[PDB]
């Protein structure tokens, strides 16, 4: 489970498909007037998606945009490539646009001075916080959930099989991580990011959740469950709450270190 590692793709309920890595999550939201792919893991990762995509019997060329939680390597360094295969429009917060253009993370980012970059991307363009996402019949809306960068957009819509709904959330990280040189105690800005996310998250609309780096939620026992139990056991209405609640102890666990 590799940023990188192949990863046979599965769908987790209706049109919302799992096709990212063994290691970092990234869906394909499908519909008959073309598709939308949330993340790219890395840029070795992009194979992957791009054939998962494909093993799901889907068409690159009908991926029209691909939509960023945030501009690391980890998510983001398969973004450039996959926009190449496809031809879509890459959205992204605003104060992550720049970095998905150059693959260079700002001295803002608390992990600034241990980040590698990636491949920029062509195509990005910025979307606002509770902004609605269209593609045919899909609806998706960003949620700004700042603070593990400054553009960070956690990615929410609905899915339905026979009519039966559910709201999944694409989590983005909520973590509180840094260069060894970096005090979150000086930072005031972050700190209040963070906790404004935890705060956006856990108030969510949340049947199924999947986290940017998918054992944050699970995944790897949801989909064991699933063998037996069907798609039910990945829906879990406290999840967001549950990623809120960890991001918040991640960053009050290294303040308190920081005293
Ligand atoms: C520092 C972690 C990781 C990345 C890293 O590993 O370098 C970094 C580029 O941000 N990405 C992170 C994120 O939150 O997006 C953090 S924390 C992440 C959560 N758990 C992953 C692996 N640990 S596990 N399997 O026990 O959950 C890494
Ligand atoms: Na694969
Ligand atoms: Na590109
Ligand atoms: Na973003
Ligand atoms: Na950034
Ligand atoms: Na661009
Ligand atoms: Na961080
Ligand atoms: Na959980
Ligand atoms: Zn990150
Ligand atoms: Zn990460």
């Amino acid at each position: 489970r590799d940023w990188s590692s192949p990863q046979q793709p599965f769908t987790i309920y209706g049109n919302t498909h799992y096709v990212g890595t063994g290691g970092i999550s990234a869906v394909l939201l499908s519909s008959p007037q073309g598709h939308i792919l949330v993340d790219g893991t890395t840029e070795k990762g992009a194979q992957v998606v791009a054939a998962n995509i494909r093993a799901m019997g889907f068409k690159l060329s009908d991926v029209k945009y691909i939509l960023s939680t945030h501009s690391h390597e980890d998510h983001a360094g398969g973004i450039s490539a996959m926009q190449k295969l496809t031809g879509a429009t890459v959205l992204a917060g605003a104060a992550n646009v720049d970095t998905l253009r150059t693959g260079v993370s700002p001295k803002s980012d608390p992990q600034f001075g241990s980040l590698s970059n990636f491949p920029g991307s062509a195509k990005v363009r910025a979307v606002a916080d509770g902004e609605l996402v269209k593609l045919g019949p899909l609806a998706v809306k960003a949620h700004a959930t700042p603070g593990h960068t400054e553009g960070g957009i956690t990615w929410t819509w609905q899915s339905c099989e026979q009519g039966k709904c559910k709201d999944v959330v694409f989590a983005d990280s909520l973590t509180a991580v840094s260069a060894d040189s970096y005090r979150f105690s000086d930072h005031p800005e972050v700190v209040a990011s963070l906790r404004g996310s935890f705060e956006a998250v856990e108030k969510l609309s949340c049947d199924i959740a999947i986290a940017a780096h998918p054992e944050v939620n699970d995944m790897w026992t949801r989909q064991q469950r699933a063998a037996k139990e069907g798609n039910s056991a990945y829906v879990d209405n406290g999840a967001c709450r549950a990623i809120a609640a960890a991001g918040r102890k991640r960053l009050e666990t290294r303040l308190a270190s920081e005293k």
